[PDB]
């Protein structure tokens, strides 16, 4: 009989949870928060008339794909930025708070949609139209498709034109700095050949983030969108790393430091967002958790239960060459934020791209859903996941904080101190809405395989509940469903059995 005690003070350490960490990249079966224009095919993507090329993605092929993807009525396909304006419509439409554009730095954009680019067509050539960040003339809302530049600055006032800024109920509220800079010699060969160096890329994210700011100083400014550790560290081993990183732990701190450095320059905050890309490397049962991973492997399962712990649990060392060579840099959230707070305070912090897989498992559902609960007590600004809607699992764990009742129900917005004196078999996050402890939202993880759970609750509160209604999914379903409520509250006082790999949401009032 496994037994946990949970100890909740609605009174102690109350931190307000970002609302915009529940989104995510693709159109999902899910009540998202915020909603990511990004990945490979914004690299190249061009405003003027929506072509992209997919890069190694699908032969370096310069084509409509994310008008095609993006659901653009055909009507529009040659209108100015309809790949963006459909995206932020949708997103409006749906009442997701916040909307995160990439802009294209890489250097170059699809000058047609003719299919796929020769290596003898590598930028510059006809198949491609140089970006420039400031266009130094006059903007128009109709934009010349026959020079050979694309302005940022001009898509930028395209779009605060016909929203407003972002400041505004409707206006687009940040921009990325393009995509994975480290791997854009990899991922787009055609259009930047050679490995991107730590100066071009601090160069860039400047001039770029002035640009923008000029047309709205409200838009928050989100990068580098590094893709993986390696590029944390080294930028990917960049080319002039060995001299700009001298006296710099990581390339996290150079790049924050040199932003920094920008601002006070400038006059203001050039980055408002550190972002990175978070695809854990942690391995169980002989393989990652993510990217393919089988469902059917118990180990690989077990193994994403305990993932996220990577994130925030000092004494969690995961299977991986991260957990193995890179502990100095574990747990990676504080890390990150430590960082933070020693170059450039103030920035926030946003995962743009993460999956911890599983999504159509029970696993990927309960890990998911830690995810979450721990981006929210750490002080994570903004999340994106990275999956389709076949992640059912995925999308649970995303509805039992944004709508798990199917009608707009959502875990409070006010963090609270809740701790479980078993980090290994669960996890429990607490929260109240505002400053208002009347009603007490409780996320209850059990990660225990094959075993129900017993939990013992002790709640310090200002007021005395007496009814916790509960909500949760399970391996019978991903369909998040109602379930008999906690009657029997003693002095805040009670005791809960949860079936092994439950996901809960209980409610108290
Ligand atoms: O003439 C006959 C009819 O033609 C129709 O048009 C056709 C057209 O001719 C044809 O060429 C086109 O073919 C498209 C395929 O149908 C479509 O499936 C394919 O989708 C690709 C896409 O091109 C590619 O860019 C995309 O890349 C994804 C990648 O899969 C994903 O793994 C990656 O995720 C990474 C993140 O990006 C990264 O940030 C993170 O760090 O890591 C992630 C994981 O690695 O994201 C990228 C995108 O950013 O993959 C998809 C799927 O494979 O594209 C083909 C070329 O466009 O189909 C057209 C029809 O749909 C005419 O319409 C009709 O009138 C004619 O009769
Ligand atoms: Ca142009
Ligand atoms: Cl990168
Ligand atoms: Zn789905």
């Amino acid at each position: 009989a496994k037994v946990v005690d949970i100890r909740i003070d609605t009174s102690a350490e109350r931190k307000p949870i970002s609302p915009y960490i529940y989104g995510s990249n693709q159109e999902l079966d899910a009540t998202v928060t915020a909603k990511r224009f990004g990945g490979n095919r914004t690299t190249g993507y061009n405003w003027e008339n929506n072509f992209s090329n997919a890069g190694s993605d699908w032969l370096h092929y310069s084509d409509t794909y994310l008008l095609e993807d993006g659901g653009v009525p055909k009507g529009e396909w040659s209108t100015p930025a309809s790949v963006v304006t459909t995206f932020h419509d949708k997103a409006l439409s749906k009442n997701v708070p916040y909307t995160l554009i990439t802009l294209q730095a890489a250097g170059y954009v699809s000058a047609d949609g003719n299919g796929p680019v020769s290596q003898e067509e590598t930028a510059p050539s006809s198949r491609w139209k140089e970006v420039k960040f400031e266009k130094g003339a006059p903007f128009s809302l109709t934009p010349d498709t026959e020079d050979d530049y694309v302005y940022m600055d001009e898509f930028v006032n395209y779009l605060v034109n016909k929203y407003g800024n972002a400041s505004t109920p409707t206006g687009i509220k940040g921009y990325s700095i393009d995509n994975q800079p480290a791997l854009w010699s990899h991922t787009h060969p055609r259009i930047h050949p050679d490995n991107v160096t730590a100066k071009e890329l601090i160069e860039k994210s400047v001039a770029l983030s002035k640009a923008v700011k000029k047309v709205d100083p409200y838009a928050e400014i989100f990068g580098p969108a590094l893709y993986g550790f390696a590029a944390y560290e080294t930028l990917q081993s960049a080319p002039d790393w060995g001299t700009e990183g001298e006296g710099y732990r990581w390339f996290i701190d150079y790049y924050l430091d040199k932003m920094k450095k920008a601002s006070d320059e400038e006059g203001k905050r050039l980055l408002d967002v550190l972002d990175v890309h978070w695809y854990p490397e942690a391995r169980g049962g002989g393989e990652r958790i993510c990217f393919g991973a089988d469902p059917r492997n118990i180990e690989t399962n077990k193994a994403r239960l305990q993932a996220p712990r990577t994130l925030w649990d000092p004494t969690y060392i995961e299977d991986s060459w991260i957990g193995q060579w890179k502990k100095d840099f574990l747990p990676i959230l504080p890390n990150l934020l430590d960082s933070i707070e020693k170059y450039y305070p103030g920035t926030k912090l946003a995962i743009t791209e993460y999956d911890y897989g599983g999504g159509n498992h029970i696993t990927g559902g309960i890990a998911q859903a830690d995810v979450l609960g721990i981006f929210g007590k750490y002080g994570v600004y903004l999340a994106t996941f990275w999956g389709d809607a076949s992640n059912n699992y995925t999308e649970a764990g995303i509805n039992l904080y944004t709508n798990y009742d199917g009608k707009g129900g959502k875990f409070g917005d006010t963090s609270v101190k809740c701790e479980t004196s078993d980090i290994e078999v669960s996890s429990a996050y607490a929260s109240i809405v505002g400053e208002d402890d009347s009603k007490l939202h409780i996320i209850l993880l059990n990660k225990n395989y094959d075993q129900p759970t017993t939990f013992n609750f002790s709640i310090d509160s200002s007021k005395n509940y007496t009814i916790g209604n509960v909500w949760a999914f399970d391996r019978g379903s991903s369909n998040i469903t109602q379930r008999t409520p906690i009657v029997n509250i003693k002095d805040n006082t009670f005791t809960y059995t949860v079936p092994a790999l439950t996901a809960c949401h209980i409610v108290l009032e």
